[PDB]
């Protein structure tokens, strides 16, 4: 019976701080996909919020001894009511924290040069010339860390091997793209996103998985359930997508 709090992250174009002459403050400080679905959830829902941005600025990964991090573990402490931002659904989080239903849905894919023979993730994984990696502690990172695929683990033995393989976010990894001699393994999403404002990258074969986005919850939390009614809601209004392609629009590469 009170305001809840919605945990975060800078992340383009889910939220980004909006452009203004005027010095902003508070929720409306924050604009894109995830905010546009914020606001329709608590529409719907009837509930009033607070955006705060993660402190260590990750999304969620496991150590060693299992202790958590990122807007995981802002839900696992109960320091957030909510998780909007693009936060992976995956069968190792599920485990800590709820998921509603996915709002959006994407897969691992390579951001990489145009116009070189490589084609596949085999292909990096068969030559040590080109280096590729991850962000830290993400669902990617996560993804070829605990992958018992022998490519997969052959590439992240390579990824390991190099500290500087590992970029601390996506934009990290997006500039290592544009000045070294890197691949890099990210979601399909920002993928899509990047490549229709930069015409010299490009998106390097297919999707080596398939999941979704969905909105994080403490554990057994109630909200959880009515988010996904929301989220089904707006779906069958067609609202996510004319959101989708209102923060996807592209500039266009011919
Ligand atoms: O791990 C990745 O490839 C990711 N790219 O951007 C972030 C969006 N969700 C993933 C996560 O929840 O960790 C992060
Ligand atoms: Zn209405
Ligand atoms: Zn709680
Ligand atoms: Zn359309």
């Amino acid at each position: 019976n009170r305001s809840l709090i919605v945990t975060t992250l800078l992340e383009e174009p889910f939220v980004m701080f909006r452009k203004s002459d005027r010095t902003l403050y508070g929720n409306d400080r924050f604009e894109g996909y995830c905010i546009d679905l914020l606001k329709e959830l608590a529409h719907i829902l009837g509930f009033s919020y607070e955006i705060r941005l993660v402190e260590d600025g990750k999304y969620g990964a496991q150590d060693d001894k299992g202790q958590w991090n990122g807007m995981v573990k802002e839900l696992i402490d109960h320091k957030a009511d909510l998780a909007v931002a693009p936060l992976t659904i995956t069968h190792v989080r599920e485990k800590a924290i709820d998921f509603s239903k996915p709002f959006m849905t994407l897969g691992v894919s390579i951001l990489y040069r145009k116009g070189t023979p490589i084609d596949s993730a085999d292909d990096l994984a068969k030559q040590t010339k080109i280096e590729y990696g991850a962000v830290k502690d993400g669902a990617t990172m996560t993804f070829f860390k605990k992958s018992k695929i022998s490519t997969f683990e052959k590439m992240w033995a390579f990824m390991s091997s190099k500290p500087s393989a590992l970029v601390k976010n996506n934009e990290e990894g997006i500039q290592r793209t544009l000045t070294a001699d890197y691949a890099l393994l990210m979601e399909s999403t920002t993928i899509e996103y990047i490549t229709q404002r930069n015409c010299n990258l490009t998106q390097i074969g297919g999707l080596i998985d398939s999941k979704g986005y969905g909105i994080g919850t403490p554990m057994g939390s109630p909200y959880r359930d009515k988010i996904t009614i929301a989220i089904l809601q707006l779906q069958e209004e067609d609202k996510l997508h004319i959101m989708k392609e209102k923060w996807w629009r592209g500039s266009g590469c011919p």
